[PDB]
């Protein structure tokens, strides 16, 4: 009973939430995770993702100066009334490094415009890139209309989708993601604090990602934290109170680490199994995976994990291509398969030549 316990999920004072494992993608807990909601500044994770991709591709670098245009003039555009702002003015020449911290640390709406025009020519073209990555990432309940996440009539996302955008930032653009734990930066002689309060919570190792409020969105937070081999991502959307804006997410993350763990039982290129092969230059095929296996299991069950496999075909016949799928690996706990991963050929086996 203690081994097989299913933990009760804490009550979360928000419209929707999800808690996932960064490495395995396992969903640990969820409520209304696919409900479409106003994303507020969570939009800026996608803005940041696009900028990170452009930097990874070498389109510009952190030291490059961006010349601020009229559309990013904080006090020249009443759309910015009451929003988080660097107070950019036209003609300023600001390093990319400073603008991306304005976006990431401070959720500067004006910085978002400045970077969008710099990276993509216009806000509309930048929003096209955002939505292109929505498609690339397979997100089913997200659509952006602007570069900053101010409430927009046809813009939406969901707790699942924002968690997946967080996962994507950490995974695909780690140099961009490393910025999010920085507690402060300085622009125009003024120190600006990272708005993610959880960075200062001694009880967790939180290192991201985005907190944000608008009137329609309520309190929103995508947080990520680590403990040993383990990284969790929480998305909590439509948080109902000011006092719960960090605490509700802290409840989820703390619960996650207490009841679950991440195991990495197999890495790419390492032999999980061997099988005979016919017609080859080798008599045996070395079999494993083409992607590191991460599983999320109840905490302390690692010693109970078992693994076995099945094969698609009776016989293996050369030529066998590298990463050719030949079976399935079943990972098991208490006699029941909990996870499956493709079993693939690790080293090519062409037809024998003698
Ligand atoms: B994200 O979630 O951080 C981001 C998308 N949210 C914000 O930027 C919100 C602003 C939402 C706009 C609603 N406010 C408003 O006044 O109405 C807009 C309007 C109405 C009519 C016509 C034109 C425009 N902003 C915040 O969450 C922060 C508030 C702001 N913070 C702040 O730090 O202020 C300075 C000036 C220092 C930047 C504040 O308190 O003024």
């Amino acid at each position: 009973n203690i081994k097989t316990m299913i933990p009760g999920v804490p009550q979360i004072d928000a419209e929707s939430y999800i808690l996932i494992d960064y490495n395995s993608g396992k969903v640990l807990a969820e409520q209304n995770a696919d409900v479409r909601r106003d994303p507020a500044s969570l939009t800026k994770m996608m803005t940041s993702y696009v900028i990170g991709q452009a930097m990874k591709a070498g389109k510009f670098k952190e030291t490059d100066l961006v010349t601020i245009g009229n559309d990013a003039w904080a006090t020249g555009n009443p759309v910015f009334k009451g929003s988080s702002l660097m107070f950019l003015k036209p003609g300023m020449q600001v390093p990319v490094s400073q603008l991306i911290r304005g976006i990431n640390l401070q959720s500067g709406n004006d910085a978002c415009v400045a970077m969008a025009d710099f990276a993509a020519g216009s806000q509309d073209a930048f929003v096209g890139l955002m939505n292109s990555y929505v498609n690339a990432l397979g997100l089913k309940n997200t659509h952006f209309q602007t570069v900053h996440g101010l409430d927009a009539d046809g813009q939406y996302s969901s707790a699942r989708d924002m968690a997946l955008i967080g996962q994507a930032l950490i995974r695909d653009v780690p140099n961009e993601y490393s910025i999010y734990k920085e507690k402060e930066f300085t622009f125009n002689g003024i120190r600006q604090l990272n708005r993610n309060g959880l960075l200062w919570d001694n009880s967790l190792n939180v290192d991201g990602i985005k907190t944000g409020h608008t009137d329609k969105a309520g309190y929103n937070l995508v947080a990520s934290a680590t403990e040993g081999q383990m990284r969790l991502i929480s998305a909590v959307m439509g948080g109902r109170t000011f006092k719960g804006r960090e605490a509700e997410s802290k409840k989820l993350l703390t619960w996650g680490f207490r009841f679950f763990e991440t195991v990495n039982p197999l890495k790419v290129g390492k032999e999980f199994a061997s099988e005979p092969v016919w017609f080859g230059d080798s008599d045996r095929a070395s079999l494993g995976v083409d992607k590191d296996v991460y599983l999320t299991i109840p905490r302390g069950r690692m010693k109970d994990l078992k693994a076995s496999y099945v094969l698609n075909s009776s016989e293996l016949h050369a030529p066998l291509q590298k990463n050719q799928v030949v079976g399935t690996i079943n990972f098991q706990l208490d006699g029941k398969t909990i996870e499956q991963r493709p079993l693939v050929v690790l080293q090519e086996i062409p037809e024998g030549n003698f």
